[PDB]
């Protein structure tokens, strides 16, 4: 069990923010995309024939269980494929939990929605560099061990705006056993002494992406935990260094009126 907490996991984020315990409509969550989240399962819910206690309750259980965004997979869980096609095949963002009455694992799926959702701002310092080195954080509510990590971008077409977080949309950018160790002065982790710290060789993008984590537990049951984590590069303003040689208002308005429709 557990989540990222660098860069923050998406719903990880939401649970943080709060607000969702009171009223049940989901009125109180500051973040227009974590509100969508709540409202959807909670809509999804009455839609069903649920009452309002039941749809409450299943958007909450969604926030509240941010450390188990989990599947299983048996003992097939070395097979990506196996996993892609039996395991998390759809809502990825829910690591595949869609089942509002049987728990574990609820239904996540308002975690899957498409939008607007909020990233981590990664600055850069050179804008030419295709690979950015990120120590990601996982903050682990329980330690089960032995387990690996596998990190996944989104590939460069990917749209958050537009696309669902998906397989062949996802290319595989790290995979290894890593050791647990104690959290820095600066986490970030408040619910664990220990984290999992791992350098991730994130690819440059120039538009918003998604990075999707895994712990995979090397076991028979072979419980695993996903999680999509929003972030984009800020490239860095002004010219390029390379190519500078050394020494030796009603237009918004306009903008609006002419595009479009
Ligand atoms: C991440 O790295 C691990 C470790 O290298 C990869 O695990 C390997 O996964 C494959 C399955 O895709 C395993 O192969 C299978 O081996 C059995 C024999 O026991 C055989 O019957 C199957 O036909 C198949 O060849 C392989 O054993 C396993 N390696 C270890 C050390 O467990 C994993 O696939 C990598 N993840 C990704 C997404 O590539």
């Amino acid at each position: 069990h557990g989540y990222v907490t660098f860069p923050i996991a998406r719903q990880r984020r939401c649970n943080v923010q709060g607000g969702f315990w009171w009223p049940p409509e989901g009125t109180n969550i500051p973040d227009p995309m974590c509100r969508a989240a709540y409202q959807y399962v909670f809509n999804k819910v009455l839609s069903e024939g649920g009452s309002t206690s039941q749809a409450a309750s299943a958007a909450q259980y969604m926030f509240q269980q941010d450390n188990e965004y989990a599947a299983l997979a048996g003992p097939n869980f070395r097979d990506i494929c196996w996993i892609k096609e039996q395991v998390v095949p759809d809502y990825l963002c829910a690591a595949g939990a869609d089942t509002w009455r049987i728990r574990p694992f609820g239904d996540k799926t308002g975690m899957d929605i498409v939008g607007s959702w909020p990233p981590t701002v990664i600055p850069l310092e050179n804008n030419f560099v295709n690979t950015i080195p990120i120590e990601l954080e996982f903050c682990p509510t329980a330690i089960h061990e032995p387990s690996y990590f596998e990190v996944y971008v989104t590939t460069p077409e990917f749209n958050v705006y537009r696309d669902k977080v998906t397989w062949p949309l996802l290319e595989l950018v790290f995979n290894s056993t890593v050791p647990l160790v104690n959290r820095r002065a600066d986490s970030l982790c408040t619910a664990n002494a220990r984290v999992y710290r791992m350098i991730v060789p994130v690819p440059y993008r120039q538009t918003q992406f998604v990075i999707y984590v895994r712990w995979q537990r090397i076991d028979p049951v072979g419980e695993g935990f996903y999680n999509c984590v929003d972030a984009v590069f800020a490239n860095r303003p002004g010219p390029d260094p390379e190519d500078m040689i050394p020494p030796p208002i009603a237009y918004a308005g306009y903008t609006e009126d002419h595009t479009g429709l």
